[PDB]
């Protein structure tokens, strides 16, 4: 009373034969198919007419241990036997070199994952910029990656004595902003002559004197606050020595 038996994705009959009627209490010996643990069993025609194979019978066959990648995780989604699949992610200041997911696979009598582990390789950068007047100091002149720190500093003159003042940040570091491009953190500084103040900015107001591409000592320099602001200092300020003003600048507060 039994039909022909299913037709199992995991399985397959050790000796097939043409039939298509089996009474209940018949045996049939299956086989377990490629990428599933080797093993022969028995399907049964059970008393109502269906047939029962033995439970989890085919275990998939296991791809070999995942390892994260120096710099890098590997994410395990299910399990790493056959069908499943791995991604791989690189951390912060690295990116990915080679396949980014792999698939455990039917390889030949067994399973293999289908692609290598991947690099997560530290992000690299270009010589920090050139500035007039001055340099940054490296024990490396020209290799930089992620993390690292550049200081720059004025050209002294020929006797060894300052010659500049240093306007801004002194120090960059090597960043990236989408985990592939390194960037360096900011612009480099200036080195401005000692008798010289740079443009001074006051937020929330305009300069209404003479504005110059860099001031000498004791120019002068007077700001208005926008419509709506109210003043806290003096508005005529007058450029000194160490880039400078006095008095200092004022500022505009809402």
């Amino acid at each position: 009373q039994c039909p022909a038996p299913p037709l199992f994705p995991y399985a397959k009959p050790i000796n097939p034969t043409d039939e298509s009627t089996f009474p209940v209490g018949t045996s049939l010996k299956y086989e377990c198919r490629p990428g599933y643990i080797k093993r022969q069993f028995s399907i049964t025609c059970e008393v109502n007419s269906v047939w029962t194979s033995p439970q989890d019978v085919c275990i998939r066959k296991q791809c070999e241990t995942p390892l994260d990648p120096q710099n890098g995780i590997v994410h395990v989604n299910t399990d790493i036997r056959f069908g499943s699949s791995i991604t791989y992610t690189c951390n912060e200041g690295y990116r990915l070199i080679g396949s980014s997911s792999a698939m455990c696979i039917i390889s030949d009598q067994s399973v293999a994952w289908d692609a290598e582990a991947p690099i997560c390789e530290s992000i690299p950068c270009e010589i920090p910029p050139s500035i007039p007047n001055g340099d940054f100091f490296s024990p490396n002149r020209e290799d930089f990656h992620y993390g690292m720190v550049v200081t720059y500093q004025c050209n002294t003159d020929a006797r060894g004595k300052k010659l500049f003042n240093l306007v801004g940040e002194p120090s960059i570091h090597c960043t990236s902003i989408d985990g592939q491009v390194g960037v360096w953190s900011g612009p480099p500084p200036q080195c401005i002559e000692l008798n010289k103040c740079t443009p001074p900015h006051v937020e929330n107001a305009v300069i209404v004197s003479k504005n110059k591409s860099l001031f000498s000592l004791r120019d002068m320099v007077e700001f208005r606050c926008q419509d709506g602001f109210m003043m806290k200092g003096d508005s005529s300020v007058y450029c000194r020595s160490l880039n400078r003003w006095e008095p200092q600048l004022p500022s505009c507060a809402a």
